[PDB]
């Protein structure tokens, strides 16, 4: 999209400013990132502005860009599309854990020429004091798979059973939906897309004021 | 026992990224558990049904039974205050988050709540304006810890078609300081709110009437 | 006006593939909302908690305010009757589905009730034998058409570790013949209810109160 | 060394307290994941959409990859066998609950499923047989520990009107025997599944593809 940029503008680099509350604790994150939108890949660096994180830093895992997710053939997903045209999409997720806990993310994104600019506001309550999140336990998030529908042509949910696995060897639960509500209607091609599915694999290295984040995304309608 | 005796509202977010944003004050009696508000938008007329606001638009005017303070009003008293984080899952698949923050000055409260709302049909009563009346509603509150309340309640809204709109809803309540032993000793805790709003494009007068009870028996 | 006086049950099932089976009689006032019942297991030792089985083992004996018949009583009353289909979704993701089946012989009403049950942990609070007690609990009736109703509840039982074990329940029922228009619009409803049970490991003693309202105001 | 290589079926249960019962024989080949099923009613015209009873109407034919023994072959395999309890929450409030038992013989399934399905809508596209297919799917395995399988999928329909027919769904298997500790190892699985149905009111012709995977990449 562009007068001087005649190809798909797809992101090439992005940068995260990621806030808000874990039990009341509060948080702030700011860094750099690149991928690759034709392969679904993306990292990111964040450093804390406040000192020390006092809950796992994996509980920000999936908050750390479906702009670098291609629809399969190298086509557009509709993430990509409102990035090209520059009409956009917001997203309001909800994660609901196994022990109560509830975590909501609000993603909010500008956008200039190939390089993307989040604002992530992230509230997390009612994570038990000694379980794992609070007490640093957690080791890594489980692939995954999402499924992609529709409820109407400017909107997307996203569901997911988001698991971690922690140092006791115990997995922790959560339901995820996430709600996309975009500015301009999806093409109807991408419509015609359902089912729709989303392999995902993340990585994270962290320190208690920086993280070090990975993510593989692999859209499909079939493995067979 | 410093309870409040007026109060003030910023409400703002958004309904299916439609933002709106609403300024007003209020009163109430936190020995009887009820409260009245005017708000009115600082844009334009709302884009949406006004009864999706409720019941975000202040437990700080419940008292306990038998005149106790309610954990809500002695964090107001002592300063320590409390934050919410309240989750509503539609039967249409839409979700509301409200964050709730306050100060307190003296027996006045400010409020600067955030409200999210998502995935609303629009062709359901929420974008509709097709509400008509929130149901008469039980809240059940525990403490899972001495800084922590859950609320928890089913909410209806009557609609102009009969069909009753519904919602599961959760609301997470953090602790600055430690709520009192005394407090924690009676689980369940039960609240029976009834609400009234009357509303023009642009102004809500909200009422709520509040009673916690243990036991009906 | 033929309320009932007695009942009996036989309750079977499985819970995490163990077997179980137990029979019993009770009575109870049904101008009261008051019930007991006395059951013993047909299969030796239950290998889980009995309170498992609480509130799984009447609404019958459950009058509406002011003297008035309930849904569930007007259906025995005329002899058409109701089933149930409850299902409890608990937090540590196991799920308990009951069917609940009656006929009647005059004010004795005779159940049978299968309950199936999987996914406790074998670490958790229900295969431990280590649930106290049940929470004192309110229950929200809705009609979504007239012959049907779902009631919910957030059933929370007390565990000798101190912490609450918590389930999400809703309950189908489907009625044979259409409920009265009066007691369709009398929305919402709430009903409020206390259960005891003392047991061994092959016979429960149980008792209910409940009791409905559509105000505590 | 032993796969199933045939099957029947008896499904029986209510919908809406409206009986069914059907019956049937199939074959399948579990190197591959596919399985096929005949089934004709033994009472009358089914009164819902039979699509109602996909997924209900077999993993013995599921092989892991690389031409493993799933745990589900590995049970008929040695005759311990599995049982299986699944719940289906659809979002216009419909509870649809499956219990799966099964001898063998052989290398032949006998399948008693006992399904029993409330709160469907009059005018829903259940009751109004207004279901035209199934979505492909996919589910996510995991085992909670070494005799108990969680399966989980979102499971859609799609209907006359365009609307898609949704419900969250779990399945909760209870293993008689260990489940061997290198599958335990593989966790989350993945399956993918797709599948057919031709019907009329009293028979169901029915097949199934099903392929496990760890991953795509």
């Amino acid at each position: 999209h562009h007068h001087h940029h005649h190809g798909s503008l797809l992101p090439a680099t992005h940068e995260l400013h990621i806030f808000g509350s874990i039990n009341s604790l509060e948080f702030d994150l700011v860094g750099r990132g690149t991928g690759n939108p034709k392969e679904g890949y993306e990292e990111l660096h964040l450093k804390s502005t406040k000192s020390a994180l006092q809950f796992s830093p994996w509980i920000l895992v999936p908050q750390i860009f479906y702009q670098y997710l291609p629809f399969p053939d190298g086509a557009m997903s509709p993430f990509q599309a409102a990035m090209n045209d520059g009409s956009g999409y917001q997203v309001h997720r909800t994660m609901q854990f196994e022990d109560g806990a509830t975590l909501t993310g609000i993603y909010r994104y500008t956008y200039e020429g190939t390089h993307i600019k989040g604002e992530f506001q992230v509230i997390g309550t009612g994570f038990p004091a000694d379980g794992p999140v609070m007490t640093n336990s957690l080791t890594a998030a489980d692939w995954c798979v999402t499924k992609i529908v529709y409820p109407n042509e400017n909107t997307i949910i996203d569901k997911f059973d988001w698991t971690y696995t922690t140092t006791s060897g115990k997995r922790y639960q959560s339901n995820v939906r996430s709600n996309f509500t975009f500015a301009k209607p999806i093409a109807a091609n991408i419509l015609q897309k359902q089912p729709m599915f989303v392999f995902r694999k993340t990585e994270l290295k962290h320190s208690k004021t920086e993280l070090n984040f990975k993510e593989w995304q692999t859209a499909f309608s079939d493995v067979m």
